[PDB]
């Protein structure tokens, strides 16, 4: 019963059917008849009739998109017979129109990157149970040519996407269910008072990127003539009362009307980045229309050729009660003052000031002391001295600062800046800091043990690609809460480690330590995760250099190590015995090792996960079960490993992952896979199998053991012999 | 007559012979008599006896570094060599000097190497040395000396002991001393009679002793409790022809005026990476210095302060033949007109060095009251909107590439923050010919008005920057612009480049152009080279566009083109007919050329070089002479060639190009040149050659054509058979 092509999967009762980037020509006729959704993306797939899906009823879901990946051949009425489908995907397909006969119990429909010119009632209107229509890219033909009320029969459609497509004009005779209304660079010039008169539900409004502002944007970007704006009239969202989520991004603007709002008093997000609204934001009337705004992006506004002083904020900006958030990149402006962000002190729940790529020379850090609910301080990009059509284009959805920093407490994040030493008095007058950045900062500083002494109660601090110093003692002392330190990238005596109390994670990837000073041991009892990468542990384990046989052997707490990219070739067995006993992950993957004793493994009773990947390993051990009684997971991929010994898939119970993919391995005898297993995975893709009459016997074992689930079956492949090379080792006589 | 293995060449009368990273096991028995210089560096020559260089009498200079890339050298196995001058014997991992060295010798250089002991038994006995190099020994166990092994060396002008465990000036040093090197030799103190008989001594090296460790690319310690390098008040006394004092890294805090007392010929003196922030404020020893024409103070800062201003002491304007000065690593915030007043009176003054001091603003009318300013370096600043045989410590590369600052008065202001062209970013400059401003992230729309304030720069450079340069008037302020470099620009309408009237050299490599806007060509009458490197011209040149046909066409004074990295497989045959006819060099090398067709080679009488290196080029043409009458160079290394045709080898081809490609033999029909040919290079390395009875026919055109110089004979590697596999084709039967 095991699936082929596809890999099924039992998820939450109904089954769903992996089959993508599998090199398909053609629909497989080998899928089960019991399953719910089907995912034959990225495939070489041309041709679509209506005998593709025989005897599958239950099928809910279709996923098509992309065949043939680098047009599509859909018959008419090649989907009338699924009665139960009611989400099919065909982007990126190429269709020259859209495809007739589709089912009725149809509500996703997504046709986004395809040759669709005319939106007809013909292969529309018979849909009368979509919910979410997605037409986005395909004009991008003249005009896309829309039938007239081609809409006005879906009568449940909730979204309407029509991106990236020559509009000029927005479609008459939308149905009034619809709540999400998507028209991003459709050519739009005008909005009229009756554009959007019977769209009383209408909670999402994206009218972005009509006369667009161009800044380095990754699609054509073409200005309205005369460099104009989108003009929306006084009374056009008049009838708009639900709206929550308006998109002005990218449009010119230069005056925000507010008779726009006067009627609006739900909407929660207005994006009015990539605009010339600097006078806007000055004296901004509009302000005192949005008492319940919580996400204001007013973002790469500047005038272009100046450089003002000071940023010029309202005084109408205290009136955003309801602000959370506030985005305010690319103004371009020399200094922030006090006084600059007095509108924003009394706002009861903002706690994220965004203020990246500004070049702001210096901030009076005194401010942000001045504000109640600040949890982020965004100043990214700046100079401060010593002392995919399925995303959001233009708002960043990503977090400014990542989540395991920022869950801490108080984030301010100084990356990118000029601090090139950390001045005296660089952190005075600022609040209880938790989470710090300084990455990327060119800082050579001396770390002595007096430099974060204002701030205190760090408990995250990022200090990647930067010149730091430090060997002394003392380096970074001060900070007693301090439980995660990123040093990587930082161009020895690791001292400093072993009087953190609290310090969990220690990343010193791409340091370059080749050697070490006096305290040839790192010590430390609450330290859990070391990241020693990129470093140089060949060196340090030499012939006549043995001062570093025990270097992690103090970190007596340790449950994961990285020893990966450390040019390993061979590792002393004194050296691996003096590793922490407490581990239960480590990885050596990315070396040059030629042998692993697997002895060793005995004095490392918790170890559930080696990482043996990109090395030179030739030869296994058929007693693998006598030393270890708890490796979980073993990958050894991209190995020279020829030959898997006897009854290594026996014994050893506690292995449920087994990873031997892109190896040398030829066939699997019966006398290494006799076992006299909790194994639920065993990936052997990418290895130059024999498939002639001896590969049957390891071919009856996965007929025997259905649990062990083999992934990328189709990648299984033969190199001998010549009639059977490229194909799975499944698919023989 | 043909030499092998080494490149021999009469230079001069005297015949040098090349033999230099050949993988050369043994010293050549087949090097010419006539010889007088053999240079087999870089090869895994482990032996040298006595029996090594038999017959080479008139044999002067002898290279043998690198050997093998230790090297076991009998005794008295260069003493047959009457004539030897200069031996060199560097990183040879040599235990001891080589006794029975022949006494004529003039030069020796013995760097890198384990040699621990200087005894008189090995050195002593070269009463003619000139120049004796030690460099690189200890680096240990404490050099050890013979006391008055030099002393016997009355002809030693030049002793190099740097970077050796010395720890005090070795006594008895020749009167006869003209440079002495001691740089990095632990040397903490400076004693009256350490130079008490150089009376003829015109250079001290005295650097790394005490350093101060600033990114040093050798092993740094520096001095118990931050000491300077103790020289003593009348130690310098008996030196009164020392022109060059290096006392780089020696953390001195104090200078001695006493020191230069006697030294009135002083020219260069070093004092980088030393604690003289204080020194170069009050400075006494200024006032004996009137005859020095370099001073570098670079890298002198306080750690942890950013000062407001530089101090320069009044003292600075009594250096009256200074030429420059390098002021580099200072670190401060502001220069002030009045900060560089002591340097505006000084008539030779010509250099200005203030790299890496991340300044945040200049007074850039201070540098129109100089008198002779010809370079000002101001690189890796902030100024915003409106190998043993190197000099370790100082840098020799000219801080302004020449071709820019033989335009005249040169500027550099790259790696600065000055993110767009401010309306005021150059005013009260002096009249500037050179420009640098790149590596400033200027993503600044070029209008016309930009350079007005410095209209006469004929040298711009503006590469990686996020220039706009759509504009028509872009740059056309600068009427005398003769080279515009462009590279790396990010963030196209070419119309300005016609409007230059004198504009020679134009660099638009990796622009990333792949469309063109109204105005489809490039125009000139001036331009003479084009660099189009890394763009897109596949692109520019499809079957549904063709309306970049003539791209090139306007450029009628063209003789230089560069078309590599344009990822070009196919060259459509107008587009190639529409190149400028004026061509003299042409290169498309580093494409994915399949075809080339040489016929088109007739509408190009001028060109002489053709440049397909890199590309997939199979085939060649039979009946070459008739299209092309002026082609001296054509390189077609690593291509797909497999056969050379019959008649290959035009009276005007001077140097072929052939190898990395697939050629297996030369048949007779090819190499039948009847007429008389001017071939004198051709290249035919890393070819997989079929050594059999069917390349005896090329080995003899070898013998009978000794004027084609055939280069790196070693590598040219047979294929097959197994016999002859690895071996030169030269040496068969
Ligand atoms: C103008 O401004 C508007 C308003 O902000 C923007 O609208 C957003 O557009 C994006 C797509 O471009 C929307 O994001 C997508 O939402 C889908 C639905 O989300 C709901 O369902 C999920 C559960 O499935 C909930 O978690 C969620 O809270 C919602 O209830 C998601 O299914 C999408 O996810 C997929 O894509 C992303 C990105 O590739 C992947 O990371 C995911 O793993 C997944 O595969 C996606 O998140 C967003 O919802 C829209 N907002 C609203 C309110 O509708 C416009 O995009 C903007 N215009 C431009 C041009 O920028
Ligand atoms: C210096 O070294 C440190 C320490 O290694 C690095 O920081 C860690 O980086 C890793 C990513 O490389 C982080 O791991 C990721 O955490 C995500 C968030 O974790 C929460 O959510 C998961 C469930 O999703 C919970 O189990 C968990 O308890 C947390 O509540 C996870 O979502 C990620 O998992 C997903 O991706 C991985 C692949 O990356 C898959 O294997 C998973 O199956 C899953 O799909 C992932 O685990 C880790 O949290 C970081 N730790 C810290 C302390 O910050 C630095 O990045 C490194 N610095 C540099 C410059 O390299
Ligand atoms: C402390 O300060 C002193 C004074 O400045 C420095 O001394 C210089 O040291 C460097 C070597 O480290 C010397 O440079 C070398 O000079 C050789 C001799 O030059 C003479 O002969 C040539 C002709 O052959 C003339 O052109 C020249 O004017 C001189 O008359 C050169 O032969 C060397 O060239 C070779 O090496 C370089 C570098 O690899 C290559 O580019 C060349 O192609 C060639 O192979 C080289 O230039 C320099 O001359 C010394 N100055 C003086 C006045 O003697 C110390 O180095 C410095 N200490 C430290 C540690 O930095
Ligand atoms: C953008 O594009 C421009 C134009 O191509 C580039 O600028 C040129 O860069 C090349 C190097 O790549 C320069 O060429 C070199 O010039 C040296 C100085 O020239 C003088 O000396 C020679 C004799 O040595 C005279 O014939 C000449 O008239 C000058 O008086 C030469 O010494 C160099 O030759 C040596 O090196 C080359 C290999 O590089 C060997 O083939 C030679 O045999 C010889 O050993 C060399 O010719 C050129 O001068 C630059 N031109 C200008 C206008 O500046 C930019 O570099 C490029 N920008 C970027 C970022 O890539
Ligand atoms: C401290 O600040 C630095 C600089 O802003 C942060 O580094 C940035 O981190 C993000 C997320 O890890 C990186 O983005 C990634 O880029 C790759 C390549 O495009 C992409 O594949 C990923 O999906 C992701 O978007 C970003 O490149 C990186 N920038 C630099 C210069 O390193 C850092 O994360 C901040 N630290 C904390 C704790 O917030
Ligand atoms: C304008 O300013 C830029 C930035 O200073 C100059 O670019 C720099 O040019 C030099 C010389 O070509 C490069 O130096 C080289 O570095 C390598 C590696 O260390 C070294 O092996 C070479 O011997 C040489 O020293 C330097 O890397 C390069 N820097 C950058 C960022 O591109 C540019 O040359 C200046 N233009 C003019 C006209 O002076
Ligand atoms: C948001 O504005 C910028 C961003 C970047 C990034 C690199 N260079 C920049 C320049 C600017 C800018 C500022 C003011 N006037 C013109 C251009
Ligand atoms: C020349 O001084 C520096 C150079 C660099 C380069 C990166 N960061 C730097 C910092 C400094 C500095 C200045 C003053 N006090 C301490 C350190
Ligand atoms: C569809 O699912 C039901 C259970 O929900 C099952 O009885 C039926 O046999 C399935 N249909 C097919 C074709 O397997
Ligand atoms: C602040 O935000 C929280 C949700 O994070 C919300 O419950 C609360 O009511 C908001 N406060 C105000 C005054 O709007
Ligand atoms: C906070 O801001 C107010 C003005 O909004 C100002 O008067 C006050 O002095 C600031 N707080 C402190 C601690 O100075
Ligand atoms: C380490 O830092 C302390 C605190 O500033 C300082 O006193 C000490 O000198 C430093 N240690 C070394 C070895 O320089
Ligand atoms: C080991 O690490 C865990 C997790 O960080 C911590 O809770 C525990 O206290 C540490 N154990 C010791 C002995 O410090
Ligand atoms: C494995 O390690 C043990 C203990 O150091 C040693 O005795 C044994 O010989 C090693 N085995 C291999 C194959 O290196
Ligand atoms: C050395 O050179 C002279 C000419 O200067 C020549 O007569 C003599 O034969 C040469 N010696 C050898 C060994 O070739
Ligand atoms: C200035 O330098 C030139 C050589 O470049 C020299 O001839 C001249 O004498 C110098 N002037 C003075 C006053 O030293
Ligand atoms: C040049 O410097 C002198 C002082 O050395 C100053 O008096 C003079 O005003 C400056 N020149 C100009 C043009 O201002
Ligand atoms: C080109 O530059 C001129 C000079 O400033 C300006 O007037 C013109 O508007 C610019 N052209 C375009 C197309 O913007
Ligand atoms: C062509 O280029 C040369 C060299 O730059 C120049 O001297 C000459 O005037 C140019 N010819 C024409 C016709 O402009
Ligand atoms: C070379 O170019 C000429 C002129 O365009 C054309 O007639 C000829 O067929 C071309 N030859 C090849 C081999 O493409």
């Amino acid at each position: 019963s095991r699936s082929y092509p596809c890999d099924e999967k039992k998820q939450n009762d109904s089954v769903i059917a992996e089959c993508s980037n599998r090199r398909l020509q053609e629909v497989p006729q080998t899928v089960g008849k019991y399953v719910t959704e089907l995912d034959l993306s990225d495939n070489f797939i041309t041709h679509i009739t209506n005998e593709s899906f025989q005897g599958l009823q239950n099928l809910t879901k279709i996923n098509l998109n992309h065949n043939p990946n680098v047009g599509l051949n859909i018959t008419d009425g090649a989907f009338l017979n699924l009665k139960n489908l009611r989400e099919l995907l065909l982007e990126d397909n190429q269709l020259p129109q859209i495809p007739s006969g589709l089912p009725e119990s149809l509500t996703e429909l997504s046709l986004i990157q395809n040759n669709i010119y005319n939106i007809t009632k013909e292969g529309i209107s018979r849909l009368i149970n979509l919910k979410n229509l997605y037409l986005a890219w395909n004009c991008y033909c003249e005009k896309t040519n829309i039938e007239d009320g081609v809409f006005e029969t879906l009568t449940n459609l909730e979204l309407l996407s029509l991106s990236f497509n020559s509009l000029s004009h927005v479609p008459p005779k939308l149905p009034s269910s619809l709540r999400k209304l998507f028209l991003s660079n459709t050519q739009i010039k005008y909005i009229s008072e009756e554009d959007f008169k019977g769209l009383i539900n209408l909670t999402l409004l994206d009218l972005s990127g009509n006369c667009p502002r161009c800044f380095n944007a990754p699609f054509p970007c073409v200005p309205c003539d005369g460099g104009a704006s989108i003009n929306i009239d006084r009374f056009a969202f008049q009838n708009l009362t639900q709206l929550r989520y308006l998109n002005l991004s990218s449009t010119s603007l230069r005056k925000i009307n507010a008779a726009w709002f006067k009627n609006m008093p739900h909407l929660k997000v207005l994006d009015l980045e990539f605009n010339y609204l600097v006078g806007e934001i000055a004296s901004g009337a509009f302000l005192t229309m949005l008492p319940r705004l919580e996400i204001l992006d007013l973002s790469f506004n500047y005038i272009k050729g100046s450089y003002p002083q000071h940023i010029n904020i309202s005084r109408n900006f205290s009136k955003l009660l309801s602000l959370r958030a506030l985005h305010l990149r690319g103004y371009v402006f020399q200094e922030l003052r006090e006084d600059d962000f007095q509108p924003l002190m009394q706002l009861p729940n903002l706690s994220t000031i965004n203020l990246g790529i500004n070049f702001i020379k210096q901030i009076d850090f005194k401010l942000f002391q001045n504000f109640s609910n600040l949890e982020i301080i965004y100043l990214s990009e700046n100079r401060i001295s010593p002392l995919d059509p399925h995303s959001n284009f233009y708002h960043f959805t990503r977090p400014l600062i990542k989540p395991q920093c920022a869950a801490y407490g108080k984030a301010l994040d100084l990356s990118l800046n000029s601090i090139f030493f950390i001045g005296p008095n660089q952190f005075e007058n600022l609040p209880d800091i938790a989470c710090l950045n300084l990455s990327a900062n060119s800082n050579a500083q001396v770390l002595s043990g007096t430099e974060f002494s204002a701030i205190p109660h760090v408990k995250y601090l990022d200090l990647t690609n930067n010149r730091l110093d430090f060997d002394n003692a003392s380096a970074l002392t001060e900070l007693s809460d301090l439980e995660v330190l990123d040093l990587s990238y930082n161009s020895h005596h690791l001292e400093f480690i072993q009087n953190f109390t609290n310090l969990k994670v220690l990343n010193l990837s791409h340091n370059n330590i080749y050697t070490l000073t006096d305290k040839y041991n790192l010590e430390s009892k609450s330290l859990v995760e070391l990241v020693f990468s990129g470093n140089r542990l060949d060196i340090l384990w030499n012939d006549d250099d043995n001062r570093y046989i025990s270097i992690f052997k103090g970190l007596k707490n340790l449950t994961r190590l990285d020893l990966s990219l450390n040019r390993l070739k061979h590792i002393p067995n004194e050296a691996f015995l003096n590793l922490p006993a407490s581990l239960t992950e480590l990885h050596i993957n990315d070396n040059m090792l030629k042998f692993f004793n697997w002895t060793l493994l005995q004095q490392f009773p918790r170890l559930e996960l080696l990482d043996l990947r990109g090395n030179k390993l030739l030869f296994l051990t058929d007693s693998l079960s006598d030393f270890t009684s708890s490796l979980r997971t073993l990958l050894l991929s991209h190995n020279r490993i020829s030959h898997l010994p006897s009854g290594f898939l026996s014994e050893v119970s506690s292995l449920k992952h087994l990873d031997l993919s892109s190896n040398l391995l030829k066939t699997i005898n019966k006398s290494a896979l006799e076992t006299k297993t909790k194994l639920s995975m065993l990936e052997l893709h990418g290895n130059p199998f024999e498939c002639t009459c001896d590969i049957g016997d390891f071919r009856r074992w996965m007929d025997e053991h259905l649990n062990v689930k083999i992934p990328r079956l189709v990648d299984v492949i033969c190199a001998s012999p010549g009639d059977q090379r490229g194909k799975s080792i499944v698919s023989l006589e």
